[PDB]
């Protein structure tokens, strides 16, 4: 059983789930200005948790196949989980998740809803074509933040950071296709970038640009102050001088550059957020 | 630069300095019982952050020799930083560190300077002698968190934590030296296991059932309350346990299951001290 433990443990993602649960909780601090609930907080920490384990595990369920080739040694291909078990637990995890969002609001449940549909569909077919699951891998990651969001007082400035993180991160997934044409191509993978060339970039560019144009919203709004005002300013120039370099240069050297880049740049811009929620 | 700077964050080991300045705030945030001055906090999470880089650079400056064979991807043996960059380096890290603790109060002080001198003679030379090591490893893990409780309103309960850390830490320490005897023997390393035979495991119980005695002292003063003392009175009759079966069994496989157990205790009684103190 420590070895059982150790097994599902492996087979959630124990540790993606955790960071995941930690993005709930950041959504949930902004949203209430530090002024936190821990009922609140466990049921925000546990609905993601369980949520993002059930993603974890509906996608080790369709990649069994696969795995059995490219990761042997994972809970379903190693035969450690028969493949029903994994069936079963996915379900409990979906059910624990769904009853304790009914306990935060209408808003959460509807998240956790969309969540699950979501990570079902990107592991049944989304997940190979990069079209919709760009969008999928960017709406996602922002929901988690939208989640603590939702429980807390002030959603408007996670709403916020949702659609910059939505936009940036669907813009950021076409970079990473376009620096990976060669072997998407050669492995029956569709995206924008084999399917229109150096085009899908402008699309890319336009997400980013639209998340720029949000960005100063909190600040707009009177929400946040000049700390965050600054860092995203500096954080705006960057993310349109990191495209202009991309539309410059559409190489595959000059995409893995800029999506590394941009990488950084967002884990400024969540600090911003952080920042300027500490309004106490 | 962006390249250099990933090698000097490689030479501190910022993933190792982040989980230590997270342990002097845990002991910040229980002396304080979560009433967090940001001034304090900054001044707790950086002095520890700056002492505990000191240590990793003045560790591969000691191990350049060493790590050609133990680890040659590492900054110094891979030639990407010299050695006496690594030197002024370490230098910077150790002013800054020590000049922050004077902005805290004279305990903080002490404990860096003390800190300081344990990393920089555990590089050196205790290392290597497992006797005097050990010990240092106990009290370095545990100084962490009584960094952070003295910069708080009420030490005590920190003092305790810092107490049972390095007692329990010190004997997990021996417990895998005994694990480790023969690669260790034929390395020239010293060790009580190698020194003395099985008799070192009773020092080692020793060490485990005086930490054992003092961990009720936080309820017994009335600090926390009844979910401290549930939860320490299960990982003490753990401990007490684990330890007896070593002595029953004095062998290699029971030394690594023992020493595997204990570390999961002493992260439950971390929590104990959190939650404990989370009863506002
Ligand atoms: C009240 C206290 C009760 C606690 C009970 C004790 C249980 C703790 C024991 C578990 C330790 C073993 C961890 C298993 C590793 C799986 C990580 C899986 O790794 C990952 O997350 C991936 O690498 C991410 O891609
Ligand atoms: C901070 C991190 C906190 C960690 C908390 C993690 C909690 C783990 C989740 C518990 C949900 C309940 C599921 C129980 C397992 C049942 C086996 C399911 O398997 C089956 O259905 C098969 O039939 C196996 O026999
Ligand atoms: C054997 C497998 C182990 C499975 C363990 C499952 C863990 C489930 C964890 C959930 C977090 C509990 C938080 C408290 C809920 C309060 C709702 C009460 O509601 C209220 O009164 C108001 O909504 C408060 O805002
Ligand atoms: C095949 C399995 C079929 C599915 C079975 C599901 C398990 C049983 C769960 C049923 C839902 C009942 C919970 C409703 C309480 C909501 C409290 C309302 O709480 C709130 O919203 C607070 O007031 C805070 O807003
Ligand atoms: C009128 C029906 C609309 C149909 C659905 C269209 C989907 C498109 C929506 C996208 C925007 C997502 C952010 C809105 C979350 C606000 C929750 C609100 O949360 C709250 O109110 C908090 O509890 C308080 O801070
Ligand atoms: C001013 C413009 C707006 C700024 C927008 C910044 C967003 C704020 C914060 C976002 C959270 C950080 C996520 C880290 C990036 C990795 C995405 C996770 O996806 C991945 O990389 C993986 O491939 C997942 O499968
Ligand atoms: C409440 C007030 C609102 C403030 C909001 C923040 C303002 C920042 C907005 C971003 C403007 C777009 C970036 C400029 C183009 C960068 C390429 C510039 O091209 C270049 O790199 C030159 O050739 C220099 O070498
Ligand atoms: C406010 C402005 C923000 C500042 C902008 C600077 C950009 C930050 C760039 C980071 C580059 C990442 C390299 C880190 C590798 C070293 C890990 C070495 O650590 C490790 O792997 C462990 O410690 C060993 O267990
Ligand atoms: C005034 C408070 C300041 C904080 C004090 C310094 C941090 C001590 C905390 C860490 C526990 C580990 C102790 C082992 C010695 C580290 C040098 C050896 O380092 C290494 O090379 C590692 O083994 C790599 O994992
Ligand atoms: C081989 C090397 C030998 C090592 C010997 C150690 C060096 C001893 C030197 C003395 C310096 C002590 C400075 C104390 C001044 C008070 C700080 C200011 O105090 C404060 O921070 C607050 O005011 C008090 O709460
Ligand atoms: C191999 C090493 C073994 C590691 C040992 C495992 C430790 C045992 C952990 C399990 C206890 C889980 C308690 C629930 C708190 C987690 C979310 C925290 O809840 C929240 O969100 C906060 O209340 C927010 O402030
Ligand atoms: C095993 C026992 C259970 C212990 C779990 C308790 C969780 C820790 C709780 C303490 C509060 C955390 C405050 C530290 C914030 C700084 C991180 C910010 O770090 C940074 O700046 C980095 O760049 C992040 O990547
Ligand atoms: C209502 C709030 C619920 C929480 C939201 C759950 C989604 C998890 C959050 C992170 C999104 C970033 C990764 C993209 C999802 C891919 C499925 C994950 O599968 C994978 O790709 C691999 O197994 C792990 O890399
Ligand atoms: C108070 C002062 C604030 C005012 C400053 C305004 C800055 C707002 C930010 C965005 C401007 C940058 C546009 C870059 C996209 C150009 C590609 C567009 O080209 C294309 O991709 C087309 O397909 C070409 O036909
Ligand atoms: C409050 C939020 C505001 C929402 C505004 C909605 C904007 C309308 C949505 C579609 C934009 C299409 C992307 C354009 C970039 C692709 C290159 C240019 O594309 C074209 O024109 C040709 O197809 C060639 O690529
Ligand atoms: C077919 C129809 C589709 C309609 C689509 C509509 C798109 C809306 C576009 C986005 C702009 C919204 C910005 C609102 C902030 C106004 C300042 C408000 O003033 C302030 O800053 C106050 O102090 C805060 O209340
Ligand atoms: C009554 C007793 C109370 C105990 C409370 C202790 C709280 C402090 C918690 C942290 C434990 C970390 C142990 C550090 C030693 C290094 C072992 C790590 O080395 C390892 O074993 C390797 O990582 C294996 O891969
Ligand atoms: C792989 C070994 C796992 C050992 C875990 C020991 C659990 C300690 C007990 C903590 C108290 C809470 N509870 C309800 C789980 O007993
Ligand atoms: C093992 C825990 C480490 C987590 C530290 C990172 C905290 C930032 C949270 C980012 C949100 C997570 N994400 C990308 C899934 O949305
Ligand atoms: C009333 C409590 C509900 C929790 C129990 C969940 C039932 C799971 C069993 C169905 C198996 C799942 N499936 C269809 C994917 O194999
Ligand atoms: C038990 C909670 C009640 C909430 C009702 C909503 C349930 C809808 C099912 C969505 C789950 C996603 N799916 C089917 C892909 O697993
Ligand atoms: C594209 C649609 C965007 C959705 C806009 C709705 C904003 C959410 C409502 C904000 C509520 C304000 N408050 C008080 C929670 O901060
Ligand atoms: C990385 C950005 C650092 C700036 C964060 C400061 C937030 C605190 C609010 C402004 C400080 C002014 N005050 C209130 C002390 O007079
Ligand atoms: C890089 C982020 C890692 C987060 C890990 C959080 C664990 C906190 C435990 C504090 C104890 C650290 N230690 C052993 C050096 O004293
Ligand atoms: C409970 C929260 C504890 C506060 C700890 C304060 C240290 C923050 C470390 C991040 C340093 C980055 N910076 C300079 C932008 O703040
Ligand atoms: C005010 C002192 C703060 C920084 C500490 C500097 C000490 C490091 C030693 C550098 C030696 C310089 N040099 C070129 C002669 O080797
Ligand atoms: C800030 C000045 C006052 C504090 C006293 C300075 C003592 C420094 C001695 C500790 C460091 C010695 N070393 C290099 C062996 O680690
Ligand atoms: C047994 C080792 C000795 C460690 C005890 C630490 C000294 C007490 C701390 C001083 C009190 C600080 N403060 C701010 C709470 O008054
Ligand atoms: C082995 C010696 C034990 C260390 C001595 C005890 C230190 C006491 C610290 C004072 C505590 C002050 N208080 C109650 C406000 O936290
Ligand atoms: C270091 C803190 C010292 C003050 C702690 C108070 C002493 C405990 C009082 C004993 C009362 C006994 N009892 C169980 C009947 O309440
Ligand atoms: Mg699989
Ligand atoms: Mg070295």
């Amino acid at each position: 059983f420590m070895e059982k433990l150790k097994t599902y443990l492996e087979l959630i993602r124990v540790k993606n789930c955790i960071t995941a649960s930690i993005g709930g909780i950041i959504g949930y601090l902004i949203s209430s200005n530090f002024e936190i609930d821990i009922l609140k907080s466990l049921l925000v920490f546990f609905v993601v948790f369980f949520v993002c384990a059930y993603g974890n595990v509906i996608n080790d369920i369709f990649d069994i196949e696969i795995d059995r080739i490219n990761k042997p040694s994972r809970p379903l291909p190693s035969g450690k989980i028969k493949l029903n078990e994994a069936k079963k637990f996915s379900a409990i995890l979906l059910i624990l998740g769904l009853v304790l969002s009914l306990f935060i609001n209408i808003y959460a449940l509807i998240i956790a809803v969309i969540n699950a549909l979501f990570l079902y569909l990107y592991a049944k077919k989304y997940k190979k074509y990069k079209p919709i699951g760009n969008f999928i891998i960017g709406y996602l990651t922002g929901s988690v933040f939208l989640f603590g969001g939702v429980a807390g007082k002030n959603v408007m400035p996670v709403v916020i950071l949702f659609l910059c993180s939505l936009l940036s991160i669907w813009g950021r997934e076409i970079v990473k296709d376009f620096e990976d044409m060669e072997g998407d191509k050669k492995e029956g993978v569709i995206s924008l970038p084999i399917k229109y060339g150096k085009k899908s970039l402008y699309f890319a560019t336009f997400l980013v640009v639209l998340a720029v144009i949000l960005s100063p919203l909190p600040y707009i709004l009177k929400i946040f102050g000049i700390w965050y005002l600054i860092l995203i300013a500096i954080c705006d120039i960057l993310f349109i001088y990191a495209m202009a370099l991309l539309l410059k240069e559409p190489n595959k050297e000059t995409a893995s550059k800029v999506s590394k880049f941009l990488k950084i740049i967002m884990n400024i811009v969540l600090l911003a957020f952080i920042v300027g929620a500490i309004k106490l």
